[PDB]
């Protein structure tokens, strides 16, 4: 369970890791 999260936008810090769907919006699953 490594520090991810899920962003429209993702930093240099959270790469990409996968793809989530909230509130219809499309939000990426990134973590480091």
């Amino acid at each position: 369970r490594r520090t991810c999260h899920c962003r429209s936008r993702c930093l240099r810090r959270e790469s990409n890791s996968g793809s989530c769907n909230i509130n219809g919006r499309i939000f990426s699953l990134c973590c480091r």
